[PDB]
């Protein structure tokens, strides 16, 4: 992608056909290139009524996901490779570009103990085949580096790489988020450094995943690093107003993030925006 | 608790004669002026031989712990309360000055919703009894918010000082952890504003648990805020480094935080110690 | 003053007739509680039509001036008292109610060498005979500290304070600038934590005079410590965009420092609101 | 350049033999690979005596200067060139690799009015003629980008470098120094971007001229852009702990940077390293 984008939690706990109205109306209003679908009830989304929306609207969009239980990548890859395979075919029938986020793991997947060479040999099967399935319906892969509570496999930027590396695919991107470079990168720029080959995609979510310029997050030395290593992909939101139920216990949302939708979309977005123009981005 | 201290955890997470001894030689090594005392079993502590040592070598001490499972003061109080009361006797017998910590909780408890009014009673009632008895001995009791993955119970200075003001004690106060606000708190400083009047102590801890300066804390603004709330309370670095792997497992340590001691104290230290004589904490 | 306000020169360095019209108009626009009136020439101020237009607009009011070389309080103090008594019988009769800025000298002054206690001497003859005068006219006076180009004298929060001490009057108050912090301070937090028994008033401008938040000032440690002190004074957002160009000139604006009004001011405003807002000094 | 050096006002007031005796000494229990030496009185400079230091202690060094008024290359370009030629070639003779700082005015000039067309002109001139008997002693030529207040002709890294391609000659870099960016950049990081095809020397230097890490400086940004651009040049301390005569003007030091140069040094120094490593900086 490229722009400004935003993850559809903002506006809809789920994308069913109702959500998709709400999540697609609320986006136009803020003139942002593309919209993040959550893929994580991949049956159940109506493909043809969010494609006739997105190409109504003139929006672009890709699809994010983490992989519940039964399918982890890590102990169950035969699982993990139906289950990508279900998400890729969803995700090119409503016009998505790409399938991002936890793609090889679950979003609170935690064995108790750090992450092993049967597990990481386990997820390269998996992305390996699941990128081979992306390619046949003319989508990429993403794999986003989250942090040590929601994940124990990769955590950052150079974990990412060294992922993408393994498996040696040409169509999986790096994915990273500056909430979870909050807690795991040794200094936040350090993440893009890292992962600057291959990275393609940003969420550029607060701290405490509220509003953009009012958390902890580092955002000049974010957007210096950015354009410092010529980044030209997608900018995107990611503001928990609303949580899908699916990955609720694993994101940890106990508590509102902010007011609402008006005060992270009305403050943090022209923040974002406004120091992307500062720091001279590629397409600003 | 004043000045500056160390969590010995980097030393000593099994505070038994020989732990005692290693922690309290690099607390000299360090010129510290208190320790902070892990007690993951209360009742194996040589209340006596820490005591000695504590004031042979003119340190002060607290204790902290996180509860047990089987003893959450949420859903099992009665549990935490007979585990709260063995520590707090063991913490005053060594010498301590308070029982900080998760000590309304535990790591790993998580109930998918918000806390509930029935889990705030429970911890509420919890504390009660623990703040009495801690008042019989003479020691305080420190409530440390933790961010939203180790308990979703107190994340936030204002959770915090919410359930000091439910219990009505006089002896517990708010304990703050830069790691933990740096997730949890919106602005750095606003966790050490809204805990102001009962703000006592505070963990120095790097972003990533490593080095302290060397990660994503907002360090200046930290130092300026506690100078700025006259704040005279301990400041205890904390790091992960050299924990036992069980217990670093336990708390999501999947890789190294640094390269060894001598770049965690070596750097960190003098990095914290710095910032505290800079904005006028000295 | 509480609240938020403007400085003026954004529309009007030259306060005649039309000019006061024209930043009374954008304080409305932009709903602030007060605006900050530059003084270049005091004598021609039209005190009753300044007066009914804040009277009519529910607006409060300050002003502020530099000395005029023929009038440095460093080394022609009896000339910097006339110039002051003028300024302050101004001031009060169109209903201001504080002549702050560097009323103690000039930008421009440099001897080459550290400020001498001569010169103190002279400064705080100049400023005690001012604030009798303010005082017998109901208003303050405000001392703001600016970098070591414009002025050698006061540069930083804790220079501020020694000469309220040293002057000895109760009625003026420390004015910081968060440009000038931005270099003069050791962390910009220590000017306000070292001003913070006198600081009434802050500019808060970014590090280019161009948009607040978008520059190199701390502003998360800037409000955070402002929260913590419990300021409760006027917080005036100051840019130099638009000025007239020998105003411009004579401050070292060599080039725009933003790209118009609608980006200094609807895209910094707002930043620092938001700010303000966000630690709890709304 | 490489490595860490100091400008050797941290140790010494003016480069005359006990000078340069005392820094040397002082620049090797630091364990500096370079010290950067005022070329402000050149005909006072023994240089046979400071090549010999440097050269029996294994150590580098530049040199750095403000032009003093009779030779402000704005106004009067016939007397910067000889000036800058005798400067040349007493920073050649003493083992200099380099003559930077503000080369083509003064530390503390200003006309009263924004720069004009013809200044630049005289400039270019300067630096071309500069440059070329530059050459013929086999050193290169930086332009320091200062604040306005130092000088109201080069203040930032877009200008520098709008100089540099303006005079043509392949051995003029930028140097940059954090001291005036915290001023001048709308946001650090923007120097360093602007800046990056020409950028060789870098003051590393606090907000107020103190101690490096006990000021305002965005270090973190500051080093992960370096990083991110791939700097591989000289990182420089500049704190006034002693003040050079000809200069104090124009610099503005109306009181004690720090506690003494134990204490910049002490505790500045390794800030600079640890960040250095911290972000990977090519030979840290
Ligand atoms: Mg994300
Ligand atoms: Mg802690
Ligand atoms: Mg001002
Ligand atoms: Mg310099």
């Amino acid at each position: 992608m490229q722009g400004f984008g935003v993850h559809t939690s903002m506006w809809t706990m789920n994308w069913d056909r109702p959500g998709a109205e709400r999540a697609v109306a609320a986006a136009l209003k803020y003139e942002v290139d593309f919209i993040e679908i959550p893929m994580l009830n991949p049956p159940a989304v109506d493909t043809e009524h969010t494609r006739a929306l997105l190409e109504k609207n003139e929006l672009r969009a890709l699809c994010s996901l983490g992989l519940p239980e039964r399918a982890w990548a890590s102990v169950r890859p035969d699982a993990a490779i139906e289950h990508l395979k279900v998400a890729i075919d969803k995700t090119a029938d409503l016009g998505g570009e790409a399938l991002s986020g936890v793609i090889y793991g679950g979003i609170g997947e935690r064995t108790g103990v750090p992450p092993t060479e049967a597990e990481y040999d386990n997820i390269a099967r998996v992305l390996s085949a699941a990128a081979k399935h992306a390619k046949s319906r003319g989508i990429e892969l993403g794999v986003e580096a989250v942090n040590r509570y929601e994940n124990h496999l990769i955590n950052t930027g150079w974990q990412a790489v060294q992922m993408i590396e393994r498996v040696g695919a040409d169509n999986i991107f790096v994915h990273l988020d500056t909430y979870h470079m909050n807690i795991e990168e040794k200094g936040v720029g350090n993440g893009i450094l890292d992962a600057r080959e291959h990275l393609k995609y940003i969420h550029l979510s607060e701290s405490d995943r509220g509003t953009p310029g009012y958390g902890t997050c580092g955002w000049d030395e974010i957007f210096s690093t950015l354009a410092a290593i010529g980044f030209k992909g997608g900018l995107a939101m990611e503001s928990f107003i609303n949580m899908p139920p699916e990955v609720a216990y694993g994101l940890a949302v106990w508590r509102p993030v902010a007011k609402d939708e008006e005060e992270v979309m009305g403050n943090g977005l022209p923040f974002l925006r406004n120091k992307a123009k500062q720091y001279g981005l590629i397409g600003n």
